[PDB]
């Protein structure tokens, strides 16, 4: 899978990056069985303030992760791997969960590639 | 929801971030009745020059909001609200509407976690 | 369609983002028939060390597109797409195929708005 991991600058130091990537990557692994390496972590931060909730300009603790998906995986085990991701982020960034959004996409596998393969 | 707004550095000032996010926001609540804190405009800005159409490098007006809704909405629906958000964000950013591209894409509700919850 | 193109600062020259959109463009218009106007390519950057593959900090050399299509293809014209795509990207970015990741997303026509038509 790949998870965009939308953050405001300077929120997460490289060592808080590594321990949210980390924590996706483990969730990722431990409830869908897809190796470690499949996972990609795709961080992107944009600076304070371009994050809006109801309208209204929000300072720098929004965590938004958009996973990309294989289809198929039932509706019980994305909704567990979601919490989990929710729980683990929030440890790995020591931020309340309250900040963090987490959706879901899915694809047909055979129109995902990684590793160009 | 979640609108990713891909928009080029300086092109929106704070205020025109603010109007563009209002724009959104009214537009997703008065459309489907979503509550308007459900709704999430996140700004993604890049440099001048990173926008190709036809592989005809752009200048800074290209506007691509990637709304990431939930599934069951109807496609009339979905149609008035990209119209919508054509017409009000090339009021709030004082943009010819042909620089504003509007993809809607759709997931399950139960793989779709706002606020941790 | 749109192309979000994921990419670290500095890896692509404006030469290289240029023959990089080409790429994609040209493949799309070549598989699907879809004029070249239509397919946009928007290369987002980030710092270096923004990406982690099973846990692990990358380099500058990943490249992820995201590609946003309308439904209706066969899966069959779908892996040959992402397949040039991987191709071609990689000549065109002089870049080893496995750094190429291509995911294909996809939604009904109409939901999906380019030139504000």
């Amino acid at each position: 899978p790949v998870y965009m991991v939308y953050v405001s600058q300077d929120r997460l130091t490289p060592s808080a990056k590594h321990a949210v990537a980390k924590a996706i990557t483990d969730a990722h692994r431990g409830l869908t069985g897809t190796q470690h390496f499949l996972a990609q972590v795709n961080f992107q931060e944009q600076p304070a303030g371009n994050v809006f909730l109801g309208g209204v300009q929000q300072g720098g603790d929004t965590i938004f992760v958009h996973g990309l998906h294989r289809e198929g995986r039932s509706a019980d085990l994305k909704g567990q791997l979601a919490q989990r991701i929710v729980d683990d982020v929030s440890v790995a960034a020591e931020i309340d969960r309250k900040h963090i959004w987490v959706y879901f996409g899915e694809m047909p596998a055979q129109q995902m590639v990684e590793y160009g393969r």
